[PDB]
């Protein structure tokens, strides 16, 4: 070899130290949107209990069962609120992923006439606690998870039934 050998290899050497990196930020914000997914489903239970004995869905968190909803926190989960049966699990709003900053998810439950399915996914709103129909919860602002920051099994539509 020569000298322009060396200048390329420390060249190569420079291209790989300043390679570019995966959207790791992503998987990143999967795995920190897990815990709000399972502190979402821990209240699954207290919801189905209630529509299953009263014939329509918790109002609110204190109806269902289940603590005040900045009770419900994690290491990245600032809040679990029950509305009408739909359960929004909230992002905190530091030390997490900028991605996900104070960004929520929804995991509500649809009564079919055998079974109960359970969607998970973007937040849902019911107006009432007898509606059997959810909708996207508003525009407002970036409140929403976005779906690449989500498990593809946890991308269920509002109108998904
Ligand atoms: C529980 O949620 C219910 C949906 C609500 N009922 C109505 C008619 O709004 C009820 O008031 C709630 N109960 C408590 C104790 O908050
Ligand atoms: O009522 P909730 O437990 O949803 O909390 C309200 C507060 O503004 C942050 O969640």
């Amino acid at each position: 070899f020569t000298l322009i050998e060396l200048m390329i290899v420390i060249a190569i050497v420079g291209i790989l130290a300043a390679v570019a990196l995966p959207a790791y930020q992503d998987y990143t914000a999967r795995a920190q949107v897990s815990e709000a997914i399972l502190l979402a489903e821990g209240q699954k239970s207290a919801v189905t209990e209630y529509y299953l004995n009263h014939g329509e869905w918790p109002g609110d968190n204190s109806s269902a069962g289940v603590a005040t909803s900045a009770d419900i926190k994690g290491k990245y989960v600032q809040s679990v609120t029950v509305a009408n049966g739909v359960i929004t699990a909230q992002m905190a709003s530091s030390n997490v992923n900028n991605e996900i900053k104070s960004k929520k998810l929804s995991l509500w439950a649809k009564r079919q006439n055998g079974s109960v399915k359970w969607f998970c996914g973007q937040p849902v709103t019911r107006t009432t606690a007898t509606a059997t129909d959810v909708a996207a919860a508003n525009g407002k602002t970036d409140d929403k998870i976005n779906t690449k920051h989500l498990p593809s099994t946890c991308r269920d539509d509002s109108s998904a039934s």
